[PDB]
């Protein structure tokens, strides 16, 4: 009863099918008539078991007219031949490689083949009642039956092998072309095609645009990623409203000032310095400028109509002509030498703004935004920030990106409110504005801290024992006056000094951010010996530290004189030096670099504290350094001693506090009894179990933190930190893994059918990630330098990734199918990313090797920067071999 | 033209004019006729100061009829257009760039442009009157005014930028035609000129050679360096004599069966499995087969006129059917498979020959060739050499090349003579078996040694004072302990008179330069390791790899105890050094590394394996003894010692002497010939130099003579005199650590500071980037090249050059410890330039050749970015393989290889 078919198709397949009053390619249903006769059925995403059956209830079908196929990783389409009488056809997305069933539908005007892997265009030479082709994304190398399938008006073959299109000189019938993403030289065919609407020319090799100069019907060109210098042939198309050439070499645009019907204009990476023919665009809304060399930027105080302007990357130093701009609502003025954004007062309607690494050091204009929703100002000399800020619909954050609704903040020398009170949100910004002024307000002076930690930093202990008696994991803590060098200095008789030693072992690297990067100093041992391994020792100091201060002292000269180092060339390499290098031989400098560390403007000695701030802080460390942890009602009782009553300021003093490593307080864990933790007893402990007996091949059992190790609570305390310290995971039943400890033997598995290189490689970025993919490993296959990893949602798809310390580069072996590989490689690559975003400063070059040699490889910027501009075959001069660039950027699908 | 006219030339220029019967193109001279008037002159190399005013007399010369200007620097040959008269015209190797005065001489038949910087030919259109081109060397891109002059017979265009020839078709008269070092990749037109005789066309781009089927008249045929890999339209040439196609892709020679009358054929760098084609070229002397794939050589039997053979980098295993060509005179058999050496004692004609890179273990047949004059045997398993060695008309050398009249090793386990002996000639080995030979006559059982050098390795000397008190108990500490002091072999019977030497060179390895068997032979690498020192990992294995070498390290991790975790790859460190032997241990609260001291003592590579002369043993331990009391020892002490052994022979005293200098057991330098300080303790020398080179007078590298009292004497045990100090400065100098400036003034270049205070102009930069970046690399070759140091401008790091023969020539060579990069610059003119960097990069592989198994991978950057390099192999393999251009993706830039490889070299 011809409806009683689908009832066969939705028990043949098992899935339900639902009517539809149009259908569409990714319909999962039917669509009846009057009479209840199926005119349409759709299959989307079914598998490729579907053509192979269900073909027979598709047959009965009679008024059947178009089916959908869309995204079954189709290989074989014959059985569709029997249905000649189809108007529409969708076999989008499959893996369609011979075409030829389809000469016999001499009766279809609508096929898409979206991403098949098609070699011939023949079989499509008969189908001349097309009016809608969509070829996109295939291997199409030489088209020719394209001029016989005329009276069509939509055609699309973008991302092929493209060359000649001479062969569509004879659709003079067509609205919309699409040919992106091919290997276009000559566009000479295009100059007739009359009443072209929409033509998309990007990612090409194309660089003569005149026969372009004919197409006065076109309302919407796109000629982005190619050659192009002249846009002369552009002033006659008055009916343009969208132009896109972006990444180009155009240098005037004078033509562009004819094209007054423009609203959305976008030329990025090409080398434009003069936008004054733009005037003339008044109903100009979306303008992207981006990476140019645009340094006057009056003219766009004339175009009212723009909503989403782009001067990112530029050479922009006045902003006064945008402040005209009322209706502007997005402006992207990154990578600029702006000083003064107070024009910017005037966009009333600006909700999303980004002016991250510019010259800004006032932000309080934006403060009469009331429309703002979200705006970045990174890397930008802000020393002080207004108590106004914490009035925004926005929540404040310390991270390296531009989040929508957030006000962002990363590699800014904040000093009120200091980087470990805007990364606590809000209402932390908010209470320590709110502390400073009960304590003026009471006419109490703010008092700064003057209190540092200095980070040993050396391979071997014989440059540290002998430097720790020269002033006089192991933290030793020591005022100023028990320094040598500065004993009776008045200037900071009140400053504490504390002295860590970590092994090379960062432990507070990955939950305390703020441990290595704020309120530390860090002194690099080197003599005549340990000089081979220097500039291990220097990055290892940018990584963890950055702009921490750095302290040079080459120990033990007067044994041999001669020792020196490059000091012009290191300092320029790590400015954060600062030319604090020592030679010390049998009067201490070093004491003058100390004190020029903790003083530095950058360091927490800028931040005025509030004087009840204080209070607290030496009666914490007072008793934690007595009673080991404090519990929560004695540091309740310690903070209102103090006047803080207001649970707010407490909870965001104390992470202040954990921020710098003074008093370490874990809020992930709530247990009142352990509240506050001294430094001196979580390390010593933690650093006994990671170096024990029963560590020795990186397992842990619960049953034996006695015997290492303190009550059995405090154990469970302190394995609870291990796990927010990321050194260590539980798999289950009390069975513990220190990954840092594991061996390397045993069995690996390298099976048939992607590198990053580090400047320098951290020692945990292994032992971290192994924590985030612990559900994933292949039954116990994970060892020190790597792991291997089996997806459960991906069913092929295995992963094997190890660390070369050799070559400092982590290497990423996936296998399966394709779809199900190159995702699991996305998943892995961003979790990579998401913790190496914890260093500062790292330099990863992403390679991959080349098809059938292990070694020998090529860059990933390289092979990607040649597609798009074209030219294909990446050579090997070393290897006399030809590879191809098409083949090996299968990690990525098209396009973006 | 007149007499007088040629007097008033030699005057004005400073040269002196000869008579001469022909006049040629390096004549410097004239050539008078019957009447006494010049009609031809010549000024070979006279000065760029010529022609611009030695025109007027030449204007005189009625009678001039050929005139050559070979070789002068000149840019401007305005004043050449006067001579209409001029038939031949030598204008070679000049800097010319516009040839348009060269259009009004419609009367030459002869012009050389052979080096110029020419890249427009237009003006030669109207010399239709030339039978011989020379447009060599230029910058030619447009051959098409050369389709006029179609009477020419001899062109040629070899090194210019021509990419099509299809001008050429027009000159059906031409027998030599050189077209090589070009841009070629259609020789269609070529299809014509049937009677070229002599064609050239190498370092091309050229595919396809069928168009080459034509030229029956062809005799000599040069497509090298090109694309091609069928020749099969070479099969008619049967008049060919000299063949040349290497650095193809030939894989079918099949072909070259036809061509019978060939005598120089040569077909290297190649694909070729199957050389029987060749088998019917009996008139076959020169043959050239290297970088193939052959495996069968049988073919080879039949060419009974071979007199070179060149058989080198392939997989040949039997050397056997070379036995019957008894004309052959130069074998070159390097990198191969061969294990027998055999057949070749039927070469009676054998005079030059190469098996470095082999297989072979026995040199004793090739003892018949009397007639042999230098053959190569680098690169063996030789374990024992034969007694009648000594018997070639040829010296003994240990070197790594193979020099004409020198039996050259390397690389080499010798037992039987050991290394050691094999550096100090012919007449030391001979020496040496006339000690072995006198022993057993005389019924002395011979005797090893058992004594090794245990280099302490490792940063900071934390880990080195902890395992010196693992043994008994403990800049620069020398002791020596025997095997019973050692914790671990106290009741060893299998070496209980061995005895260990533990050195710690704190990273400065004195002794490398000189004494190239101290690191090498000898000795045992141990290398300190601990949970802190583990990031400093790799850097001191390389430098136990490339300063020690074959000797067996020990890898003892210390320190473990405090942090059980610590442990390495050992499954991939050993692969990487397979002189580990995986002798890893982890010492914990020190008893197994002596079980691997004791494996790498009794090694059969070590010199337990050398068989010494009672009397050796007797007089070494007899030098020790006296030189560890008196310091040094005197001629008379030691000859008085030698004479109490029985060694009477001073061949054998001084091969002797040498034989105990290169193990370090005892240092005796024959260059010096002090007869009061002829034999030294090695103790004290040492110590000597290590107080010279941490001294507080020599904190910035300059040590004035007028100051040793205080080094050597009296700084915050032993006793330094006068001529002690002198003999020291001549030790320092001998271990290549600092070098004489005049008046009592040294430089030590490894004391020297970092100061400041780069070039502009026609840079040319060049980059090679070390494995590990020896720090001797720069201090050696500031002393190899201290004639040449621009005054005062001398650092630890670097150095500034300048050349005295290229006027002008400015280096800059820098080393970067960061990346281990040796960077050199230099600036000037490109035969200026490109000459200069030829003498350093071999000064630099010159001392690079002193370690074992460097890693040097050379770099060139890109013209317009100083980053982002590109490695010079890949240039010149882009060429080999026949493109020219490197694409960078990362730049979006297409780069030209030859402009940048002709940069730096052209003899390709």
């Amino acid at each position: 009863s011809d409806l009683d078919v689908i009832r066969q198709i939705e028990q043949e397949l098992g899935m339900q099918l639902e009517p539809v009053d149009k259908l569409k390619w990714y319909s999962k249903g039917y669509k009846l008539d009057k009479d209840q006769r199926v005119t349409a059925i759709g299959l989307y995403d079914c598998g490729s078991d579907t053509l192979d059956r269900i073909i027979q209830p598709l047959e009965s079908l009679k008024s059947l007219s178009e089916l959908s196929l869309s995204s079954n990783q189709i290989t074989d389409i014959s059985p569709l031949a029997s249905l000649n009488s189809l108007s529409m056809l969708w076999l989008d997305r499959n893996q369609i490689t011979d075409i030829a069933p389809l000469a016999s539908l001499n009766s279809l005007s609508m096929l898409w083949l979206f991403g098949n892997k098609i070699s011939d265009i023949a079989p499509l030479e008969s189908l001349k009642s097309l009016t809608e082709l969509q070829l996109s994304s295939n291997q199409i190398t030489d088209i020719a039956p394209l001029a016989s399938l005329k009276s069509l008006t939509e055609l699309s073959l973008s991302g092929n092998n493209i060359s000649d299109i001479a062969p569509l000189e004879s659709l003079k019938s067509l609205t919309e072309l699409s040919l992106s993403s091919n290997q276009i030289t000559d566009i000479a065919p295009l100059a007739s095609l009359k009443s072209l609407t929409e033509l998309s020319l990007s990612s090409n090799q194309i660089s003569d645009i005149a026969p372009l100069e004919s197409l006065k019907s076109l309302t919407e060109l796109q000629l982005s990623r190619n050659q192009i210098s002249d846009i002369a042939p552009l002033e006659s198309l008055k009916s343009l409203t969208e132009l896109q050439l972006s990444s180009n070499q155009i240098t005037d645009i004078a033509p562009l000032a004819s094209l007054k019907s423009l609203t959305e204009l976008q030329l990025s990476r090409n080398q434009i310095s003069d936008i004054a023919p733009l005037e003339s665009l008044n109903s100009l809304s979306k303008l992207w400028l981006n990476g140019n060399q645009i340094t006057d930027i009056a003219p766009l105080a004339s175009l009212n109509s723009l909503t989403e302007l782009e001067l990112s990357s530029n050479q922009i130093t006045d902003i006064a002509p945008l402040a005209s701009l009322k209706s502007l609502s997005t402006l992207w003025l990154s990578s600029n030498q702006i000083s003064d954004i107070a024009p910017l007062a005037s966009l009333e309607s600006l909700s999303e703004l980004s002016l991250s690494s510019n010259q800004i050091s006032d932000i309080s204009p934006l403060a009469s935004l009331n429309s703002l929703t979200g705006f970045d100002v990174r890397r930008n000399p802000i020393k002080r920030l207004p108590e106004t800020i914490t009035g925004f619909d926005m929540e404040i954050l310390w991270n390296d990106f531009s989040s929508s609704g957030f006000i962002t903040f990363f590699d800014n020398p904040l000093e009120s409110p200091p980087p470990e009170i805007v990364k606590q949100g809000k209402e932390a910004v908010r209470q320590y504005f709110q502390s400073i002024e009960e304590a003026r307000s009471k006419g109490e002076a703010l008092v700064h801290l003057q209190e540092i930690k200095v980070h040993l930093i050396g391979d071997g202990m014989a440059g540290k024992t002998s430097l720790l008696k020269q002033l006089i994991l192991n933290v030793v803590t020591k005022q100023a006056p028990n320094i040598k060098g500065l004993e009776n200095d008045d200037e900071l008789k009140e400053c504490l000094f504390h002295f860590w030693d970590f092994g090379g072992q960062e432990i507070m690297h990955a939950s305390h951010q703020f441990f290595m990067t704020r309120s530390s100093v860090y002194m690099l041992l080197l003599d005549s010996r340990t000089d081979s391994n220097k500039h291990y020792w220097l990055r290892h100091i940018e990584k963890y530290g950055g702009k921490s201060p750095v302290i040079v002292v080459m120990n033990k000269i007067d044994e041999n004189p001669s020792y020196n180092i490059e000091q012009k060339k290191i300092n320029e390499r790590f400015p954060a030096i600062e030319n604090r290098f020592h030679r010390i031989s049998c009067v201490e400098s070093i004491a003058k670099s100390l004190k020029s560390a903790v003083l530095h403007p950058d360091s927490i000695y800028g931040t005025p504290l509030a004087p009840s701030w204080i209070k607290v802080k030496e009666k914490l460390v007072e008793a934690t350094t007595a009673q080991r942890y404090l519990n929560r009602t004695e540091v309740e009782k310690i903070c209102n001693d103090s006047g803080i009553t207001d649970p707010g300021e407490r909870k965001t003093l104390l992470g202040y506090l954990n921020n710098l490593g003074i008093v370490l307080y874990f809020e992930a864990l709530d247990l009142s009894e352990i509240y506050v933790l001294d430094p001196h007893w979580v390390t010593i402990g933690v650093y006994r179990i990671i170096n024990s007996s029963k560590t020795k091949n990186g397992h842990l059992n619960t049953s034996a933190l006695g015997y290492i190790l303190y009550t059995l609570l405090e154990q469970r305390y302190l394995l609870d930190i291990m796990k927010q310290f990321e050194l260590c995971y539980d798999e289950g039943k009390g069975l513990f893994i220190i990954p840092s400890n594991l061996p390397t033997q045993i069995d690996n598995e390298p099976e048939i059918t992607f590198i990053m290189k580090y400047d320098y490689l951290p020692s945990t970025i292994i032992p971290r990630l192994m924590i985030a993919m612990q559900h994933q490993i292949l039954d116990r296959m994970q060892w020190r330098y790597g792991m291997v990893l089996k997806s459960q949602d991906h069913e092929g798809a295995l992963a094997k990734v190890v660390a070369e310390t050799k070559d400092s580069t982590i290497t990423i072996a996936i296998q399966g199918e394709p779809r199900c590989k190159r995702e699991y490689l996305s998943i892995i690559w961003y979790e990579i990313k998401k913790i190496n975003a914890n260093f500062t400063n790292l330099d990863v070059k992403e390679f991959i090797p080349l098809p059938g040699h292990p070694d020998e490889l090529v860059e990933y910027k390289e092979l990607l920067g040649l597609e798009k501009m074209g030219r294909d075959e990446y050579v090997s001069g070393k290897l006399e071999k030809v590879f191809s660039v098409s083949k090996m950027l299968d990690s990525v699908i098209s396009k973006e």
